[PDB]
């Protein structure tokens, strides 16, 4: 629990903009707000599901694992469980 600070999604779908925006991958939140200008597939595939889950799209662009290793250093929490799925 104490070394993980929760979002409810209802947070995280606020920071959809370029001052700070956020996503969601597998169950974790990350500030992307500095790696927009870095991403190899450009920015407007990003704003288009900032402040939401995108580990689907995520996955099936297929991310190397360099593109994996690259996601720790923006990780900043965990989605709260009530908005987890059930199963
Ligand atoms: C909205 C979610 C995301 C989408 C739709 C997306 C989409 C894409 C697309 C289309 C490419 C180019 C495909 C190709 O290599 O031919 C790409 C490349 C890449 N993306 Fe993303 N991306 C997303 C999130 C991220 C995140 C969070 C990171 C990590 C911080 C990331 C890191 C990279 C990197 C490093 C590449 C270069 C190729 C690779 O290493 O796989 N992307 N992305
Ligand atoms: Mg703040
Ligand atoms: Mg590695």
């Amino acid at each position: 629990d104490p070394a993980v600070t929760y979002y409810r999604l209802e947070e995280v779908a606020k920071r959809n903009t370029s001052e700070e925006t956020w996503m969601v991958i597998h169950g974790r939140v990350y500030d992307l707000t500095r790696f927009l200008s870095e991403h190899p597939g450009g920015e407007e595939v990003l704003r288009e599901q900032a402040g939401a889950d995108a580990t689907e799209s995520f996955e099936d662009v297929g991310h190397s694992p360099d593109a994996r290793e690259m996601l720790k250093q923006y990780y900043i929490g965990d989605v709260h469980p009530n908005d987890l799925k059930p199963k």
